C-alpha cells in the first residue's frame, strides 16, 4: 500500500522493476463471465469439475419426481420437480421450486428460480428468467436469454432473443433481436 | 350420348337450350382437395361430417396406447400407437401402424401409414409420407407436405417447406421452399 494519486494498474511496472513480483501457473479452467455466450461456455467447463464438490449409470441427478434421463452431468435443485419423461441435457442448471413438464429437453441450459415449463419444449443453450412461466410446445434454442418475470405463449420459437423483464412473447423469432 | 367430335362442356349450353336441364341445390360443405393447403381445409371441413359415419367428454379416440387427451374430432386408426401423453389436436388423421411418441401435438395435420414420431415434436397444419421417420423433438408448421420416406433428424424446424422422396433433412427452414 503506497498512497498513487491518480497507476499503472498496481504499479506492476514497477513492481517488477524491484523483482519482487511472482506468478503461478494454473493447471485449471479459466474464463471471464462477462456476457451470455461466455456464461454458457463458462457452465459448461465448471458442471466437470464439481464432481467431487457438491451432492451433483449417469447418477449426477435421475429420480426426482419420475423416471427420466440425464444425458451428462448437471445440477437439478432437490427441490425441484422433473416430471415423467424429461432429459436433461449435459451440463444443465435448474433451480429451486422450478417445476418442469411431463417431456422436456434442457440441453446446455440454466433455469432460474421459481419457473414452470410446459410440454415438450427445448431450451437449447439458453437461460431464463427469475419467475418465468414458459409455454407448453415452445422452442428456446441459441443465446437467447428471458428477463424476470417473462411469458410465452405455446408454440413459440425464439432463437437468440433477448426479452426485456415483465415483457409478453406471442410470435416467433427466426433472427437475433431484442423485445421490448 | 351423341357423336360430338372435338367439347363445349359437354354441350350445356344447347342442353339447356331445350330446356331438359335441372339443378339439385346442396346443403352440404363442397371444394377441391386440389392442393395442400385445399386439402388441409376439406380435412377440416370433413371430419365433423363423419359422426353418424365410422367409429371414430370427448370420446372420438380417447384411450388406444395411453392416457391422452384429445382437443377435437379426429380419426386415429385402431392399429395405430399412440403413446402415453399425446395431445391429437383438433380434425387430425392417423394411419395404419403408425407410432406416436410419449408425448406429442398432432395439430389439424394428417399421418399416413407407417410412420415413427418422436417426443414432444408438433406436427401443426401439415401431411407426412407413407414410410416417413420423424425426428424426437422437431417442430413442423405451416402447409408443408413431406414425401416418401423421408427423414428428419432431432430438432428441426420445418415451416412450410416441401421435401421430395428419399430425401434426408437435418437443418432448418424458416422459409417456404423446396428441399431436392
Amino acid at each position: 500500500l503506497d498512497r498513487i494519486p491518480p497507476i499503472e494498474k498496481e504499479i506492476f511496472p514497477a513492481m517488477a522493476a524491484e523483482g519482487q513480483l511472482y506468478a503461478f501457473n494454473l493447471e485449471g479452467f479459466w474464463m471471464d463471465v462477462g456476457q451470455p455466450k461466455d456464461y454458457i461456455l463458462g457452465m459448461t467447463k465448471f458442471i466437470p469439475s464439481l464432481v467431487h464438490g457438491n451432492r451433483e449409470t449417469e447418477a449426477v441427478e435421475h429420480q426426482r419426481g419420475g423416471r427420466f434421463t440425464v444425458i451428462g452431468a448437471s445440477l437439478i435443485d432437490p427441490s425441484a420437480k422433473i416430471g415423467d419423461g424429461a432429459v436433461i441435457g449435459p451440463y444443465a442448471s435448474i433451480g429451486a421450486n422450478c417445476v418442469i413438464g411431463e417431456s422436456c429437453r434442457i440441453d446446455n441450459a440454466a433455469i432460474l428460480e421459481n419457473s414452470k415449463v410446459g410440454k415438450g419444449t427445448m431450451v437449447s443453450r439458453s437461460i431464463v428468467g427469475w419467475n418465468n412461466r414458459i409455454g407448453s410446445w415452445c422452442h428456446i434454442k441459441d443465446i437467447s436469454v428471458l428477463g424476470d418475470d417473462v411469458e410465452v405463449k405455446d408454440g413459440v420459437i425464439l432463437i437468440g432473443t433477448k426479452v426485456l423483464p415483465n415483457k409478453d412473447v406471442g410470435e416467433h423469432r427466426f433472427e437475433p433481436g431484442i423485445i421490448m
